[PDB]
């Protein structure tokens, strides 16, 4: 099934956290060398998930944080029809998120030239 579709049902946000904990866990292991994986854009408030991207950057790692500007990252989001009303503005998840990702972060790259 799908996220969206995750999210509906009895799962909702509590199981779909533990669902994405569960797989990383997993690839970090097995597809532990050789692969380049995009993480969901939520992974980093999973408190155990932080820990995971912790413990593996601080022993070579490496995980990459990509951050345009505050202002269209935000835009590219408002600009999207699925979002339920009355759900946490992206503005204060962008502010709460932001030392998280850094902590949890290795490498950092930003277009010189955007
Ligand atoms: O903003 C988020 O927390 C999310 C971003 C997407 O990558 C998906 O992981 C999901 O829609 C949640």
């Amino acid at each position: 099934m799908t996220i969206p579709e995750i999210i509906r049902g009895e799962r909702g946000w509590e199981g779909f956290r533990q669902a994405e904990l569960e797989l990383l866990q997993d690839v970090i292991k097995n597809q532990s060398k050789g692969y380049i994986f995009s993480c969901g854009g939520g992974i980093v408030e999973t408190e155990a998930a932080r820990k995971l991207l912790i413990d593996y950057h601080k022993n070579g790692g490496p995980v990459l944080l990509v951050h345009r500007d505050t202002d269209q990252v935000v835009e590219y989001l408002m600009r999207d029809k699925t979002r339920p009303a009355y759900s946490e503005n992206i503005r204060e998840v962008y502010e709460r998120r932001k030392p998280w990702f850094y902590e949890c972060s290795n490498l950092q790259y930003h277009s010189p030239h955007e």
